[PDB]
RNA sequence: GACUUAACUAAAACCCCUACGCAUUUAUAUAGAGGAGACGUCGUAACAUGGUAAGUGUACUGGAAAGUGCACUUGGACGAAC
């Protein structure tokens, strides 16, 4: 989807004449405009200019402007990526994060994973998406298609996870589930509790929470379990997981408050409870594909409306720009 | 005597050099010169009308006290009837 964009308007295409000016203003510890930055970003058309481009990114965020860096400048940046290499930069950047100071919380990550998905690469794509987890994202409809590449990854990765790898998974599962349209939402939801859970008890409460957005609260299991049973009144790897657990330093919990560990066979019998309800009532993946081939009725308008409001604001930015300098 | 960047939150940047010299001031230490104070010689200057009454000022003079001039003083006296 590039041709909307490929309108950029044009500015001036000399890139060493910016990076001395650059270069000037940090030598005098003077700030710099985002606009340069932007102007910056539209010129590139190499890999070295790229690379540039990037470590000029990077002096600007640990500058007297870190912020200001626009969301439009970053859009840019990501189609610059993606009309040269694209997987390698981009993704680099994103790790960093605070250093390159992108936080394209928008339809760009979803522009990068359709990226992806066309040319495979499962790692990167995976990490890409653990990286939006992180960012506090998914009110865009990306939400399934993420999903989608969990379980893609799961279909893949089937050993024993590791400490951090885990607790990411659940994250991944867990944001991106807020799916009350269809109950393979929840049983996403459930599998990431279950991940959680399991987290929880091998290793540590704060394990979980400590840079994810996750809640401290220590029900991770019951919640769970709650979930299932809404559902059930409106699986395997969590019945897995309860086993391994029923199979044989600071304190955030109280001494009145009881522990998750000497909560178990009781636990393991409500769900037991559960399961036998739901078999009385009455894949994933398959599921997940369904989901795909129906809805996905796109953000196309409001991303048109997005670009013109952006288009305007540099024009603003020129114009004071220009009085500024009639000023001057 | 020298003197702007940045503005979807708001912020960053912003740093001059020149007077002290055996110039000033006061004091200490001095080649040497001059007093004052303290403890034999030459006169006899003053004290008695002190042997030319004393003394003041000023002048000149003389080993030294002092001598003399001019004008002042009684801290001199003139004996207190003819
Ligand atoms: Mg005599
Ligand atoms: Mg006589
Ligand atoms: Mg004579
Ligand atoms: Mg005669």
């Amino acid at each position: 989807d590039s041709h909307k964009w490929e309108a950029r308007e044009k500015e001036h295409y000399c890139l060493a004449d910016l990076a001395s000016l650059m270069d000037k203003t940090f030598e005098r510890k003077l700030p710099v405009s985002s606009l340069t930055i932007s102007r910056l970003i539209d010129n590139i058309s190499s890999r070295e200019e790229i690379d540039h481009a990037e470590y000029y990114l990077y002096k600007f965020r640990h500058s007297p402007n870190c912020w200001y860096l626009r969301n439009w400048t970053i859009h840019t940046w990501i189609r610059q990526c993606l009309k040269y290499d694209a997987q390698d930069k981009a993704l680099y950047t994103l790790v960093n994060k605070v250093q390159y100071g992108i936080f394209p919380d928008n339809f760009t990550f979803n522009l990068l994973m359709d990226s992806f998905i066309k040319k495979e690469n499962y790692k990167d794509a995976l990490s890409v998406v653990f990286e939006v987890m992180m960012q506090e994202a998914f009110e865009v409809p990306s939400t399934q298609l993420l999903s989608l590449y969990v379980l893609f990854h799961c279909l893949a990765k089937k050993t024993d996870f590791s400490w951090e790898e885990e607790r990411n998974f659940g994250a991944s599962l867990l944001l991106p589930g807020l799916k009350q349209k269809n109950s393979v939402g929840f049983s996403s939801q459930l599998y990431g509790y279950a991940l959680l859970g399991k987290v929880e008890l091998q290793q540590g409460l704060r394990a979980v929470y400590h840079n994810m957005p996750l809640i401290w609260k220590p029900g991770y299991l019951d919640r769970a379990l709650q979930v299932m049973e809404k559902v059930a009144a409106s699986e395997a790897l969590d019945v897995l997981g309860a086993v391994l657990k029923a199979l044989t330093k600071l304190v955030e919990q109280l001494d009145i408050e009881e522990t998750e560990q000497s909560k178990l066979p009781q636990y393991l019998e409500r769900f037991k409870a559960l399961h036998s309800k739901l078999q009385a009532l009455g894949l994933t993946t398959q599921l997940v594909k369904e989901k795909l081939s129906t809805c996905e009725a796109e953000d196309i308008a409001t991303y048109e409306q997005n670009l013109q409001q952006w288009h305007l604001d540099l024009v603003q930015l020129i114009q004071r720009e220009q009085q500024q300098r009639e000023q001057a």
